[PDB]
């Protein structure tokens, strides 16, 4: 019932797309959305329906060249099948990049990525001048964590973790329920790690961070993290030990040789069935996020931090055994500033219900371009 | 003859003050604004002249008790001596405290202070109901850098220590001339070590932050942090080795009982002189300075840093000598990041023209707030 509450998101093929874009539900404004990771981009169309219902749909297109020029040949090939008659309907034009992006215009460089975006070199017909830009992705996902609690689903979408000290000092409504009068930390870990604050005040304005990258400092961990810093030959960052082949590396850590080498997915499936291993590399995989946290907890001072992403959506199991998340709480307050208890004002929430937030925050972003 | 460009800022006893403000002149809207530090408070009254121009006319209070509540004592004081027309004439009531503001109104806990800082507790009479603001420190520093470049006078208030790779780019004035269409971030190092990101986008807003408390990553001074840390019996943060005290420690580890104990004021004095011992020591603190824009230049992805404060503009001389300023713009690119550019994209700026830009902040939102 509550306006802007249904999101429908449909992947099809081009030519499905294409044929869906000719259906007379179709004929309103059309936004083109590009929500570009790493190993895939989800491409497609996005417009508003009765009761502020947001219809999107979308083609995947594979990124095995890792090269974000690529998808000027995607947007190409897009136009090169849609008739006039969709192609005029056209109001916005915006993607997301997992990269920092400036001017919004200029994205990269990218860790996984050859190349640079650039919004300049983008076709017209899919990026309206005025009413376009190149977003990074967890601007895009804060934006679609924005538009979820808009739409008074919040609590449809995240689950609380822990209600931290400062929520009960300034909201009236129950934590989960609403993004909250305060700083968003919105965190994603992936292939990398997504961070991105949503600032509040006279009123929400998303402002993107690279947490992720930067130097990771040493508790009573010297040696594990001397251990990863030869393998990389680097000074190791956060995202070295919250991401995939971080996951891997605690993995790898754990067995020391007496089992094969897993991928970040295998891990996670080896630790939802329970293998002691495998969960193991889990929690040290959460520690390091909990450090993440905690220093943003300070540097940020936010109200709320929110985990969002598929791999949180589908690691819920880790999430949910009580023992895995007092040790991630005790965690997150481990800070010499918890003394004064900075730690302890921070409520923690997960995304618990899969949604694509960074096509939800394109499509909004693209509403405020026009 | 540029607006807004005086910017008068009178320190008088409290007899004056109240003289001053029965004169002709100043019979027009009040901001009354507080510069609460954790020795001295500046308190008193803003108004508006002609070109825009700014005049504040304040007081100063010692901060004997060491706590913030004793400043609600001072404020009463005021409005018992001050004449009844002046009291009707304030139209806003901005202070601002070295320490976390929450919902900016509730302020603390502070380093060297007892109490918090309740907006709820102080008089109506100077305070007027929503329009009045508790900010952080470097949140009001923050406003008065916005100040100083709106009133197109950025250059004469602010010097470019080295411009970046990105200025030149998305900038056709030169570096130094303005505050630039791109993020900001301010650092005053003194006693303690503010920060605050000046955010820009459709336009800018101050966003405070507490970068100083998080914890410092381990370089190759693995031996050093622990040394510091076992005197302190914390884990050491960025402000442990960028402020007063962090100053004194690198002395002491100079000069390692071959001289007495110096004062961070003495040891800059020395340095001036061009003291050997006091000139590492100052080395040393800005090296550490480095590290804190090195890492928050990834995280925050600055167009410019600005170091800002009475300190920096007394310490000039050491900015000056040119082995330093290089040996400094090596420190701030000593980063893992700088592979792909990050570091070397920001311009570095000093402030070089003493000016209290927490008094121009509290003025520029009182000012928003009615
Ligand atoms: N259950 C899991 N938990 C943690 N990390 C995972 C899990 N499954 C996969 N991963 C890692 O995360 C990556 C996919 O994360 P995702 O956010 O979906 O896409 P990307 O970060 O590539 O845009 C995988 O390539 C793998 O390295
Ligand atoms: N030239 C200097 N360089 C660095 N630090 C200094 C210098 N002179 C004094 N200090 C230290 O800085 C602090 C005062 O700085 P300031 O920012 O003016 O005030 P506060 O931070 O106490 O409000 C004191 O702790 C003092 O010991
Ligand atoms: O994809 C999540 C994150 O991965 C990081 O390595 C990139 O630098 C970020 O911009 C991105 O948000
Ligand atoms: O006074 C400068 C800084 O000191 C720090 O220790 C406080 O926590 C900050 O809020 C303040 O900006």
């Amino acid at each position: 019932a509550p306006a802007g509450s249904h999101m429908n998101i449909k992947e099809l093929s081009l030519h499905e797309l294409c044929e869906e874009l000719k259906t007379p539900a179709w004929n309103a404004p059309l936004t083109f959305v590009g929500d570009v990771g790493g190993t895939s981009a989800r491409m497609g169309f996005v417009r508003e329906g009765k009761n502020d219902s947001v219809h999107a749909c979308v083609t995947r297109y594979s990124m095995k060249r890792k090269d974000i020029t690529e998808i000027i040949e995607f947007f190409n090939e897009i136009i090169e099948l849609m008739p006039a008659s969709v192609m005029k309907r056209v109001k916005a034009g915006v993607i997301n990049v997992p990269g920092p992006v400036t001017g919004g215009a200029v994205g990269g460089p990218f860790n996984n990525l050859k190349g640079i975006a650039r919004l300049s070199d983008y076709p017209k017909a899919l990026f309206p001048p005025g009413h376009s830009a190149i977003l990074n992705d967890l601007e895009a996902g804060g934006f679609g964590v924005l538009a979820v609690s808009d739409a008074h689903v919040f609590s449809e979408y995240f689950g609380v973790m822990w209600e931290g000290t400062q929520w009960r000092t300034c909201e009236q409504e129950p934590a989960g329920s609403v993004i909250g009068r305060g700083r968003c930390l919105v965190l994603a870990p992936g292939t990398g790690l997504g961070s991105s604050l949503i600032y509040y005040n006279p009123q929400h304005i998303v402002v993107p961070l690279e947490l992720g990258s930067q130097t990771l400092p040493m508790r009573k961990d010297i040696d594990y993290i001397q251990t990863l810093h030869a393998e990389l030959k680097l000074f190791p960052n956060y995202e070295n030990m919250v991401s995939g082949a971080g996951l891997e590396f605690h993995y790898r850590q754990v067995v020391r040789g007496s089992r094969p080498p897993c991928s970040a997915g295998e891990i996670a499936k080896l630790a939802s069935e329970g293998d002691a291993n495998a969960c193991k590399a889990m929690k040290k995989y959460h520690e390091y996020l909990m450090r993440v946290g905690s220093e943003a907890s300070m540097a940020l001072l936010p109200l709320t931090i929110v985990l969002v992403g598929d791999n949180i959506v589908n690691n819920a199991f880790f999430y949910r055994n009580p023992q895995n998340l007092k040790e991630m709480h005790h965690e997150a307050l481990n800070h010499e500033m918890e003394r004064f208890g900075f730690q302890s004002r921070v409520s923690y929430l997960r995304q618990k219900k899969l949604l694509n937030l960074n096509l939800m925050g394109c499509y909004r972003c693209g509403l405020d371009l026009s």
